[PDB]
């Protein structure tokens, strides 16, 4: 009581009741389970991304929107179906369907767009098809690339020579679909920008008993990493008939965020079933209660225990940022970033107030959707002559959105993220602000 | 040997973070332990035949559900006599011999503010025909377990009454309800309709937690392997939610259509049964046990004393078994709440008792049926050996192990007192 | 390595003791203040340089004896030793003049009104409040020191069982507390000492309050030119126990060898500090500190994270009541906070706080404020590069506030040395 | 019930913190120790305590370890020393309540090899049946194999405690620990050797490796000096006192203080007082988690029940803990776990009851009926001795509960039972 007395006066008892903060200060694991509470509602805005397969049900511009507005981050097209064709007019009708809300940044929201390759076949190594895909990729502009099969480095580094010279920042998560990518993980973690525990290939290649150990080994080694880790396949499956999902698969989410996951994925759910936008609504309802059920005292001892000492400021002011906002229960961090990397570093200490990340690169803010709690802020206004000054008006960018989109509120504690001089590779500050 | 300590996870339990304990998981790492968490199986149409029973109780079954939510009462004396003649059909054989405990889940209130007149009619059926177990229905409050135990007369008083939480009121109350219970079952069907059904794993990980502090049995159940009622193979959120309600920390875990109905009852067992094997190896038990020690306050109950001497003993030398003398059960329950990593083999000559322990995660139980010898020493000493031969037999024990033998001062339930580590010849 | 790493990095504290090395040599700068009593063998404005050389942070006079005009020229002796070094200020170490009362003997004494009244016309920085058993004890000080004292420190002594048994209320109340173990031992059984000790160091550091340890920690040395085996563990256990400051009494008023024994405590405290098991001391200081919506605050915890991330040599903090820098030293950085002010009160009195080194900001002052700012910044890190704590490629934080005056820090950077 | 006073007393409630932090906050003054006095007190005996009235009310004060040094004195004027110690240990024969065995301790005068002297020392030692040998500026493992082979052919059980005088001694400690039943911290010579300054490293450490070992350790040297002339000790020596027990000792010593100051027993009844405080005060919570989990696992049935024995006893707040030893391993093992229950041990041996003062919270019985014909009556015979002897010293009343350490056969090695009983 004594640690949290002089704040709870201050926020108030109903604000101590909500987002299962009595579990969040419990001492032990066991204990925080024991206070696990149905009627403390999630506050905070749901901070894993979830990826939409885009398929048949839903390819139109309309069903589209109904899915940005559920909260589909993320459009995956799978590349084992369909046609370039096919997946370009997807692709055309995604984009058509994001812009529809870029009216202003208030209500503006970016969706990144994934390609999935084939995979290597009974080959061993990129197919034929591969390549052809991976080009029309880079010509389409897609965000990240989820390489089927990855079985060991070299494979990721033949994707990223698939992608030349013009894919350089294309994002590459890699599959580990069988017991080969499970056995070489740690070379392929090094090489890769992150990820998917692809459960379905997985759970064939693999005894089907074994994939949680899998599972929670690979989002815990990317959680050690500070790499995005995606959980895929099956995990709202009977919504592809159903309106509703089974207590397993609510479960299964549930479990995917606590286990550590920055995405989770509808494959069949959104591609070809009944009711894609009710198997959004569904993850988004499931990963923000799970969120708040994370036991982030344990959680951020072990990050900070497990990390190695950094030299890096950059890596410095993240943990320094974390542990500020946990002290004052900050509502948000606002980072300023270029490459999306700023964000990431302080998404890999899983802190509970939201990672505002304020960028003019579009690829990156579609980008950090891979990171679990970053919420992107597309800055498109000219840069002014002072460079303190275009500063000023990015935090304040990220100040305004979120006072007037839930985020923040008078009186709240807000942390910023800055560099010392223009240019990515230079954050090294941390302020501590309070919402006029 | 090098080989022991790279099975059943022992370099992810060596950890020193749970982080770090994730990280070290291996997927070729086996499970050596025999299954802890029991399985409960719905009995129906698809599990009725005798033949059928013995093919359940082969693959892992330890509970047989007679759910009178369907069918008459002839049809439940038919599905009780069908169990027991399955599992009378190996007590030829001593050393295997296996216990199916037999539980009454009960219809409920329905629409009514308590115990319903067919509530009352069925729980007398239950004690007619020796019921193990009622999972009782719908439980709101501690009043609907005294009329539950009320209605089970002086008769049923041995019957263990498990309260079913299937809605706010049950999760909201659930301190009192635990409290008069003898456990609890996470009804997830109906919770998952009664509170919004992306609450129900809170309430799911909060009531197993609550039920791990307080030492009593709770059971995982309803749609765990759904789609093995018409599937060879569950889907991938299926296997990972039977390995969450073992990890979470489940002394059981059900199924209901999958064995009630379905077309693959004997795979839904062997798929439990291999999942919860691959989970319990993962559990980290370095955190567990100093969080379960922790929070246990003390004791001056000598039975409570010796149980924790005996699981810290276990845990010093990786026991392959805590070997327990029991008349009702509570000692190995008592051994079982401190999750050890050993098994705990419970001797006992109480056919009910043998059934019922298999609530609680971790214990095997032995049914022991030679007459008294006269020395109650040696009466004591055959019943000890009688557990390292069946040990043996069954696996969980090889010459050159050490095993924690628990015993008493003297005969009848309340006086165990004594922990022996003994070395297996 | 050095500074006990290897024995700081073991996972429990039985390791980590087992991981101590006499081998392992201290590199870091000595953390804790030594407070030496000025008498008869420490008066002279020679010996008081010696002393101030060996390490005296804080000059005691007793009010319990001599008299006004004699600690008056005990002080003027101070502050001209002091001053004979204020020709290099990128050297110059700030010493606060601490004036202890002779106590209410059989409430507030007309002695010890002359007295404090003395100690505000004299400009002491600091007094230790002697027998102080209630918090009406602080207010009756606060009084006597009137209007012209609001900003000397009040350090209550604990010296009897109601002190030990009102602690709470006292410390509520005081700047800090002095463990005053002569009158304690003799007050309560002296086998019970060591628990009223381990106890008040322990609150202490938990309200962020500077605490004294004092009385015969190096005794025997009032005579002999070595101490015995168990005044140089007292020592050392007083360091590990947490005591922001240590004592010495008779060892300098007195003694045949004051100058050795400020060099003994220095010597014992330097070792003890690098000795202290970090890993669980931040943890259980930070899981206990209250969260807190105060910008100081919360810059000051994500500043001492910052510092353990990545083995900063220093945390450079301005301050102009030192306030900012007691919040850094509640946390127990390993890392120097050195704090950079223009106040020469302030410099002296954050002697009292663990790790805090004052540097006296003397250059002229900067048109443009963030441009004066950052010269006080360059000079804390060319003050560290003479004294030995900075070198070229160290990392520091830097913690600064967003608009001048007094408490609005709020700012935390990491800036690479040279 | 206990009741609530009971929580009050012996610091339980610094005991039920879940920090360190909150461990030392909880400290309290008005908390009375309740327990008997588990670190044994070693005097050093010489003019100022040699008389057998003086040795007497030295016994009476806490004396547990009678120190004899080799540095000064006679072989005559020693073993006069000797026999006095014995003729002040045997006057209490007459009452279980008053009677207390003492160890007698020869500590060499010190060193190429062994010097002849120390040869010679450590002959008469064997001769006059010493318990335990303080080897004087242990260096390395080869000084220890010297000192056992010149305890000769009738000496193989006294106990060699390896004294580390020195930089190559603390340097090569591991190998000293490895081949000596356990260690002195000999701080005068130490503080001489290596910087003063460092001597508190270099005693934490070697405490801290005993404890891990679970071998013996004795902090030793002016922890009380100025009672040499002095009737009451200085502030740090109260607090040098009561550190060395919240490090780990098992045993502190009195040199000066004893053998030649004015006041030896004032120094031996300051010693009980400061080692009762500060044993109430061992964050136990923290201490037992940390040798468990640094403590190996092991497949010996002795060390298995002796872990289990010390977890029921923590469980219960067992008065005690009774265990039969014939050598007294079984009762060091229990010692090793630092149990707050008082272990109580049961021997036939009466050089085996004098040796466990050595070990933290060992309380020995030597015990003396004629065996038993059908062993599990001896047994209970010895289990009832320890009780009825509990019962008498205050240690137990009717209604605790206590743990019973026992094995599955005669003789020594067999341990492996641990029973829980409530005293009838
Ligand atoms: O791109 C698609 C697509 C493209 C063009 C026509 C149909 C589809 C389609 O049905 C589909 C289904 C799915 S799917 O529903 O997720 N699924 C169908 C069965 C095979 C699964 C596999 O790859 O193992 C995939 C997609 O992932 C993608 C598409
Ligand atoms: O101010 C002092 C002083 C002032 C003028 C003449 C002599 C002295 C002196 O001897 C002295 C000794 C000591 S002292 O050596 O610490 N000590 C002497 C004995 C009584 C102790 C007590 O107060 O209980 C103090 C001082 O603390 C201060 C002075
Ligand atoms: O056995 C003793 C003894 C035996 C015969 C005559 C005198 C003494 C004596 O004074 C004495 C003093 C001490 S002692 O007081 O501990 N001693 C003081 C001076 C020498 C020191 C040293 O050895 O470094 C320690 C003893 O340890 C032992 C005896
Ligand atoms: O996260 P990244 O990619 O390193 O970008 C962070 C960078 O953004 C800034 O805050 C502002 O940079 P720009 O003015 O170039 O946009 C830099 O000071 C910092 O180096
Ligand atoms: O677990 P419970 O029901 O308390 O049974 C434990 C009892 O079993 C025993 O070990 C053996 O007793 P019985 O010979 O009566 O079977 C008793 O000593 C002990 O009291
Ligand atoms: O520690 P204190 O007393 O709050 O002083 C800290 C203050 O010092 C500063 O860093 C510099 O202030 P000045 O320019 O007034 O000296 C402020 O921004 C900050 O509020
Ligand atoms: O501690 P030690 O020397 O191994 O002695 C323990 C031995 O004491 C006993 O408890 C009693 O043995 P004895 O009857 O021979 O004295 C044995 O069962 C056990 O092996
Ligand atoms: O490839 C996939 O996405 C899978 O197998 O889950
Ligand atoms: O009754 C049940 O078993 C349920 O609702 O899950
Ligand atoms: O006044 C003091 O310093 C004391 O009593 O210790
Ligand atoms: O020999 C000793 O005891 C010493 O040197 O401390
Ligand atoms: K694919
Ligand atoms: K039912
Ligand atoms: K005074
Ligand atoms: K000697
Ligand atoms: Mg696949
Ligand atoms: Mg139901
Ligand atoms: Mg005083
Ligand atoms: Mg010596």
């Amino acid at each position: 009581r004594a640690d949290v007395a002089q704040l709870t006066q201050e926020l108030g008892t109903a604000f101590f009741q909500q987002q299962q903060l009595p579990a969040a200060m419990a001492d032990t694991f066991l204990e925080h389970l024991c206070l696990l509470d149905i009627d403390s509602e999630p506050v905070a805005a749901r901070s894993t991304s979830i990826i939409a397969t885009i398929g048949p049900a839903s390819r139109s511009v309309e069903r589209l929107k109904e899915m940005i507005k559920a909260g589909m981050n993320i459009a995956r097209l799978n590349f084992s179906h369909g046609s370039h064709e096919y997946h370009a007019e997807s692709i055309a009708n995604v984009r058509e369907a994001v812009e529809s809300f870029a009216g202003s940044p208030l209500s503006y929201r970016p969706v990144a767009i994934a390609l999935d390759t084939k995979g290597p076949g009974s080959g061993p190594g990129l197919s034929e098809q591969d390549v052809r895909d991976l080009r029309f990729g880079v010509e389409h502009g897609v965000d990240i690339v989820f390489a089927s099969f990855v079985r060991k480095a070299s494979d990721v580094a033949a994707v990223r020579a698939a992608l030349g010279p013009e894919g350089h920042g294309i994002k590459i998560i890699s599959k580990i679909e069988n017991h080969e990518g499970v056995k070489r993980f740690d070379e392929i973690l090094e090489v890769s920008d992150g990820i998917m525990v692809a459960r379905g290939d997985l759970g064939i290649e693999i005894p089907a008993e074994k994939v949680f150990l899998a599972q929670k080994m690979m989002i815990g080694r990317c959680n050690l990493a500070g790499k995005p880790v995606v959980c895929a396949t099956q995990m709202l499956e009977s919504m592809i008939t159903k309106p509703r999902p089974t207590r397993a698969e609510t479960s299964d989410v549930a479990n995917a965020v606590l286990d550590g996951a920055d995405c989770i994925m509808l494959s069949g759910e959104t591609a070809k079933g009944n009711f894609p936008v009710e198997a959004v609504k569904m993850q988004h309802a499931i990963a923000r209660e799970a969120e708040a059920a994370v036991y982030h005292r344990q959680l951020f001892e072990e990050l900070r225990r497990a990390a190695p000492l950094s030299r890096d400021p950059t890596e410095v002011t993240a943990i320094g940022a974390v542990e500020a906002a946990f002290k004052c229960c900050a509502a948000a961090i606002i980072v300023l970033t270029t490459t999306g990397r700023s964000a990431q570093l302080l998404s890999r200490y899983r802190p509970r107030a939201a990672v505002i990340a304020v960028t003019r690169s579009a690829q990156a803010a579609r980008q950090v959707h891979l990171c679990r709690g970053v919420f992107p802020l597309l800055y498109r206004e000219p840069p002014e002559a002072i460079w303190a000054d275009d500063v000023d008006r990015r935090v304040q960018f990220g100040i305004e959105s979120g006072k007037l989109r839930g985020f923040l509120r008078v009186g709240d504690l807000v942390i910023v993220v800055t560099g010392w001089r223009p240019g990515s590779g230079y954050t090294n500050i941390m302020r501590v602000l309070s919402i006029s």
